[PDB]
RNA sequence: GUGAACCGGAUUGCCGUCAGGAAAUUAGGUGCGCUUAGCAGUAUUCCCCACGCUGUGGG
């Protein structure tokens, strides 16, 4: 009960924790290649963290009344590769003069125009709560690790992206007209 | 009992109506198939059996 990582205040729109993961079917999706059922199988803490990190980069439209993320349709992502973590960090180090405030800090604000790097790289288009883990002896449906109490449900609300918001992704690829290249 | 098990690309359709290969052509000029022979007057007729010191009977 306090500050949460990549989360916000609770709501009443209850959804099973499966829409954070694209490959596991949920709601109206057909469960043929992955036999799952909502509120029956859940994810562990590591998978919850890994699914909270997919919001800024891999969020698509929700149909009616729900928009996409900061990058609109998720485009190609091109970067540089190295044989170790330090090398990969050292080959894509280019900083900017304006950094902004990261999302894991205090309550993020859209505020005025311009974004920077830390704010843009951690844009949160949805509010999520991650209620609690429920005791049991099941296994995670994402990694398969035989574990203990998992989470099953959460609350998700939609945050619209204000008009304007001049942003250029360091890794995204754009077209001639400025649209995302997918 | 394997990125594995459970797993249909499915339903509908005439290529029909039109057409002279036609007009004219000697395949012609030369060439012996020829030299030779009794189905008959004999001297062991290819095989087998029986009777004699040639006669019967079968192939
Ligand atoms: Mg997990």
């Amino acid at each position: 009960d306090g500050k949460r990582f990549f989360q916000a205040d609770p709501s009443s729109r209850i959804r099973a924790i499966t829409d954070l993961i694209h490959e596991i079917p949920t709601a109206h999706n057909l469960c043929h290649f992955k036999h799952v059922t909502d509120y029956i199988d859940g994810l562990c803490e590591a998978c919850c963290i890994k699914g909270l990190l997919r919001l800024p980069v891999f969020t698509t439209v929700g149909g009616r009344g729900i928009g996409a993320g900061i990058n609109n349709t998720p485009p190609f992502y091109l970067l540089w590769h190295a044989n170790d973590l330090a090398g990969m960090l050292a080959q894509n180090w280019q900083p900017w003069d304006n950094m902004g405030i990261p999302a894991w800090l205090g309550s993020f604000q859209k505020e005025s125009r311009e974004v920077g790097l830390l704010a843009g790289m951690t844009w949160l288009p949805r509010k999520v709560y991650l209620h609690d883990p429920v005791p049991g002896q099941a296994a995670c449906c994402s990694c398969g690790l035989p574990s203990e109490a998992l989470v099953y449900s959460c609350s998700i609300e939609v945050e619209p992206v204000p008009k304007g918001l001049e942003w250029k992704d360091p890794h995204g690829v754009y077209t001639d007209q400025g649209k995302s290249l997918q």
